[PDB]
């Protein structure tokens, strides 16, 4: 309970108007068809953005840190998987991750 | 089987030479003592290093990859949660967790 309030805590500031300039993209679920991204699926076989990982919170999915945290990295691996190194998407990316991480590392 | 070798290759390459400027922090564990951190062990409660997740890989303890990557990845938790974020331990971290985040994204 008390690391999930933590984890929840940094869900909301990954959401937050502080990180939006390089949240954005994390948002939502990537819509391929509509980007022209049509080998995203072939590529990215498990999706993940911070709407779903909001889904699974409010449902109580999430049984721990641990799985939270696999979740929004998944996100971030998703994006240094498809994206080359030098698109402005995955500096948004390492930059959203360096906030996670961090604070991720203060688990009670 | 194929997913723990990505993780075994991830794992020689961050023992590699070409890493070694800034991973070597990450070798063994933290002594503590030696290192007159002797508050180390109330904050970081799971410690972790290259040279255990070397051992856990070669014992066949790991079961899968985010079991593996969990482990890297509390070993850089473990020098965020413990050092000031401006000192040179976690710029190393930083540089190293890059290293693996994006080979750990080709995951097969
Ligand atoms: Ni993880």
């Amino acid at each position: 309970s008390e690391q999930l309030k933590h984890c929840n805590g940094i869900l909301k500031e990954l959401l937050s108007k502080k990180h939006a300039a390089y949240a954005f993209p994390f948002y939502k679920p990537v819509d391929a068809s509509a980007l022209g991204l049509h080998d995203y699926h072939d590529i990215i076989k498990h999706p993940m953005d911070l709407s779903t990982v909001k889904r699974k919170m409010e449902n109580r999915d999430y049984r721990d840190a641990q799985e939270f945290a696999a979740d929004v990295r998944l996100m971030f691996s998703n994006c240094y998987k498809y994206n080359p190194p030098d698109h402005d998407v995955v500096a948004m990316a390492r930059k959203l991750q360096d906030v996670f991480e961090f604070r991720y590392a203060k688990m009670p």
